């Protein structure tokens, strides 16, 4: 096939001008959506705080309007999911992945409103889930919606505009352009065959989405962690050890979410009413903890800069980890609309910090800073559970700007994803998509 | 399909431990090889420096030993390639690219010594090329070599190990473990069909390689620009324009490299003696410039911090740019073993800084620092001419550490690779592999 290949080599990277322009508008819309979605979740969390202030005197009345305000919003978002769009529950990524394999449809007329408002419920209620799950599926569907509207044919166009929607959706959500594109290239694209996802085009999307999100969000980082210390060559072996630990806990965490998915299904059976109720119960639990033990509830992004700095006791670090493992499974395995990425960063930071703590004690000759180990571990549950190491390392890189830690960051990431493989564990998004295609056929 | 997919997902990312262990050894070797190659090159550049000391009074005698030390050294490299391994001349990336498409062979018994020692000559003599191309090909062949020795069977094994070796080679030669991984992904892998290159296995090759080279080079980095300004949003449109300039130039530079590749081939007919004698003239020209005007010769990394910090006049930059467009085509088109990345980087740093100086005067209200454009322009030629803009950006990121410039660097990159496409340029390393498959059937 030497003569075919010469022909192809000379025709490389010539994405059709129509697809390039369309990628641009998909970016621009996904950014604005992501911005709105963001401004919305904040406002509801904020109203919810102004409620506690009006009743800050009667403590049992306080604990009650904390629970109920998160209960109502939870339910309202659960309900929007089972009633108009059941594939818009959960993360949002197994589906956009499914869509790229041509095995799940992009019902953009239903998913845009459902995921957006159903999300504003669970996240704005203060449940332990992140903003990214939402924006990525939302972005994919928006990519689908401009396909249909401008009626563009091709496999390229369908896959491309789908992919640049999800990528631009991860990008705006995290202020992480590189991470978004790498998330397509390493995790989202169809994994067992060739495809025509123009990468130049996914880029144009990401650019515009990131610009838009910046127009409404300059001067404040999601995570300010400042410049930490370096890591010397004799210190690397410690990161490898931390990596191994994530590698065995990775797959173990993956099993719990999947099993808690089943176990929580037996509570409702499929019944919209039991389910919506169980939703507002969970949500109320979270909105409650959001007052009495805030580190155990919410997106997790808050306690990252703290844990890194070393302002937690080892008791707090252990407490937080256990408590947040519990509430992360509850909110995520339930089926509430919302992502698992952002709480897996928190879970990794906490665990890494606790390891930095013991690393400092045992080795004063190393001159450690527990903070360097938190940064190492932030992207490690992303490595050991969803098995997208290249994506998390660049994600963490962009959010924390600590490049001098690139070596231990990679090292911990590899060890995590090598021990996750070796102990028989599967990528979370891929092993969830699978159980979903296995039900879409079992009923036959 | 749905039956097949469900079963494939359940069996994703299970790279066989055999391939994973051998990856670890490939990177380790390529690191060392790269460390060695690098220490070699500088050593020879030092002897040429000390040799200029013993004759630092007789000026025309000085110019001669400059020319001659480099002329001889250059010829050794041209000779070692024409005699023992011809596919080891030039950058060597097209060759490894071909190899992954199973259209070129990996003759490691011939290329390791030829590229290593022949590289030592062209580079050590002080020609306008870089250590990178050499380290990538060397790395690929090392990857091929352990495959044979350990008799690993399979297509996944042949494609993966040859790939992790190529990434490890960029990683070490640039101190850029991410750029190395992104390179295989965005460019080097078979671009038009599915392959079983294990990304996790490439990663392992890059860590071990990058660690090896750290052990022999830490506390010091190739480029240190400092920490520059941020880029206001009302300032981004300038970065779109720069990319456009780089986008129309990219292809024009691409013709010339291809074109002069040809014109030099007329000079020597293909004859090992005229060819080697040409290489010594070009090589001699490069050790000569290396004394009269260093910035027009050598890798180009030295003038990078000097360009970014605005320590050059606009005239001096105009000069450096044109002089280096000449000495780059001459060294690279001629066939000399050595990469074109590094000399392109410095081209971009200089083009940017020039654009950055015109901006500071037109728009004093943007409080601009011309250094910012140098950083956005640096990997822009990489974007336009070789068309790997993701790789270009992540590399410049890993070398300059100015992450707050990510948006202008992405804007220039896309502005480059878009206008390169719209003006009918092509991926150079794919344009080269193309012409080479053409002769290989005529």
């Amino acid at each position: 096939r030497r003569r075919q290949l010469i022909r192809q080599l000379l025709e490389r990277d010539k994405t059709p001008l129509a697809i390039l322009f369309m990628a641009a508008v998909v970016g621009t819309l996904v950014g604005l959506a992501a911005v709105a979605f963001d401004k919305g979740v904040a406002w509801l969390q904020n109203q919810r705080m102004g409620a506690l202030v009006h009743t800050a005197d009667n403590y049992p009345l306080l604990l009650t309007v904390a629970f109920l305000c998160s209960a109502v919003l939870a339910m309202f978002g659960y309900f929007l999911v089972r009633k108009y769009a059941p594939e818009a529950g959960g993360s949002g990524i197994p589906e956009i992945e499914g869509a790229l394999e041509d095995q799940r449809p992009v019902r953009w007329w239903r998913v845009l409103p459902v995921k957006f408002f159903g999300g504003l419920g669970t996240l704005g209620g203060g449940m332990v889930l992140g903003r990214q799950g939402p924006t990525v599926q939302i972005g994919g569907n928006i990519g689908r919606m401009v396909l249909d509207i401008f009626r563009l044919k091709g496999d390229e166009a369908r896959h491309t505009l789908l992919a640049t929607g999800a990528a631009a959706g991860l990008a705006a959500a995290f202020n992480a352009p590189l991470a978004g594109i790498l998330f397509i290239i390493e995790e989202m694209r169809p994994q067992f065959r060739y495809t025509l996802i123009s990468i130049k085009a996914v880029f144009i999307g990401v650019i515009m989405s990131t610009i838009m999100y910046r127009i409404f969000n300059h001067e404040v980082a999601l995570i300010d962690v400042g410049k930490l210390s370096d890591a010397p060559l004799n210190t690397l072996w410690l990161y490898l050890i931390l990596g191994i630990i994530f590698g065995i806990f990775g797959p173990i965490f993956n099993k719990w979410v999947l099993g808690m998915q089943d176990l929580l299904h037996r509570v409702h059976g499929g019944n919209i009413t039991k389910w919506v109720l169980m939703g507002g119960a969970i949500g109320g639990l979270c909105g409650l903890l959001g007052f009495v033990a805030p580190a155990t509830s919410g997106g997790g992004f808050n306690l990252i800069p703290i844990a890194t700095a070393g302002n937690f006791s080892m008791g707090m670090l252990v407490f937080i980890f256990v408590a947040r493992v519990i509430t992360t499974l509850l909110c995520f395995s339930s089926g509430a609309p919302g992502g698992i990425f952002a709480p897996m960063l928190a879970l990794g930071t906490v665990l890494g910090t606790a390891f930095g703590m013991v690393a400092v004690e045992l080795f004063p000759q190393y001159h450690l800073e527990a903070g360097t180990f938190a940064i190492a571990g932030m992207g490690a549950l992303l490595a050991a559970s969803i098995r997208a190491p290249l994506t998390g390392i660049i994600l963490v890189l962009e959010m924390t700007d600590n490049y001098q830690l690139i070596l231990p960051m990679i090292i911990t990431g590899l060890g995590a994803t090598l021990l996750a493989q070796f102990t028989g564990g599967k990528p979370l998004y891929s092993a969830i998509l699978a159980r979903t295609l296995a039900k879409q056929e079992a009923e036959q």
